[PDB]
């Protein structure tokens, strides 16, 4: 659960009309699409949800 971000938490590029904001369902931070291209089954959720690369790696171990 998080709002008001300016840059992608991961690659740090700046969000704008040309760069959509997305949420990682595992850590709640805001990421650009390129840094959150994976979906995986996450306990609190019914269908696979979007996660950032870090969380993706964390949960695949
Ligand atoms: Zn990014
Ligand atoms: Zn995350």
């Amino acid at each position: 659960k998080d709002d008001e971000a300016t840059h992608c938490r991961q690659c740090e590029k700046e969000f704008s009309i040309s760069r959509r904001k997305h949420h990682c369902r595992n850590c709640g931070h805001i990421f650009c699409n390129t840094c959150s291209s994976n979906e995986l089954a996450l306990p609190s959720y019914p269908k696979p949800v979007r996660v950032c690369d870090s969380c993706h790696t964390l949960l695949l171990q």
